[PDB]
């Protein structure tokens, strides 16, 4: 239906980030039906050139419907021009990690991981490739609940990227589910970059001396072990996302019954 928000129904409140357009705060948006929501409104501080850029990103988001990607709410396209999304409380996925590094257990960490892979394995089905998988482009709603970040907000990012990806430009679900891999090494690492102090052009060679990003500390073997799966060089040996999501179920209920 319609997706245009009247202005007067959102309470802009503090800023809790920025982007290519502009800042992005946090707020209260009150409709008819289930009034009131807390909400993330995306600003653009810029032209018409620019409009047409931002209000893209929105149409982008309307396409999927899945609980572990952040929803689209509606748009404001009058100046100024916002973006209104669900909002996820508790913020981006890193600095979560990094603040609560000895206040989550195992079991949550294997839950975030599987909870990604629910996300991904629909985007899959829906045969859309995302290009950007890395912990920075995940919000945290709950302590027991992550979401792939808005699309837009998440757009190279080398260290994360498959060889084909790297070589070729060749971008696939095949070479998202690399950057999972990658992207799962650093939940179970509590936030940390890979390739610390790595030069980026030193990364393929890297790769394909056969190198790879080594087991976290206390990550359980059958989970790293997947994490390498995800690694193979040949992007057709590399497991589906729906296959990955099967995996992480088993892992997570061996760690702590669901
Ligand atoms: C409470 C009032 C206040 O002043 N708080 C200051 C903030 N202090 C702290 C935290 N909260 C930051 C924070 C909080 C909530 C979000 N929820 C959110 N929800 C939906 C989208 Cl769509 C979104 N989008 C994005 C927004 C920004 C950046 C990227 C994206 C994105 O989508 N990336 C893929 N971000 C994102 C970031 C901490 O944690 C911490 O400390």
């Amino acid at each position: 239906r319609d997706y245009e928000i009247q202005r007067e129904r959102i309470e802009l409140g503090r800023c809790i980030g920025e982007g290519q357009f502009g800042d992005v705060h946090q707020g209260i948006y009150m409709s008819p039906e289930n009034p009131a929501m807390a909400v993330a409104i995306k600003t653009c501080k810029n032209s018409d050139s620019v409009r047409e850029k931002f209000l893209q990103e929105a149409l982008t988001m309307r396409q999927f419907d899945h609980p572990h990607i952040v929803k689209l709410i509606g748009v404001i396209t009058e100046n100024p021009v916002w973006i209104i999304m669900e909002l996820c409380t508790l913020g981006e996925l890193r600095s979560f990690l990094q603040v609560r590094k000895f206040s989550l257990d195992l079991a949550s960490l294997i839950l975030y991981a599987y909870q990604l892979s629910t996300a991904l394995a629909y985007l899959e089905s829906k045969r859309f490739v995302h290009r950007d998988i890395a912990a920075r482009n995940v919000l945290v709603s709950a302590t027991d609940c992550v979401k792939l970040g808005d699309f837009g907000l998440s757009r190279l990012p080398i260290k994360w990227m498959a060889p084909e990806s790297i070589n070729f430009r060749r971008f696939t679900s095949a070479s998202d589910v690399w950057m999972f891999g990658v992207c799962m090494w650093e939940i179970l690492m509590h936030g940390v970059k890979p390739f610390q102090g790595v030069k980026n052009n030193d990364v393929i060679g890297r790769i394909e001396n056969g190198e790879r990003l080594p087991m976290p500390p206390n990550c359980p073997p059958t989970l790293y072990s997947l994490m390498t799966k995800c690694w193979a060089y040949d992007p057709s040996r590399r497991p589906r996302f729906t296959e990955l999501k099967a995996q992480l179920s088993t892992i997570l209920e061996e760690e702590k019954l669901q």
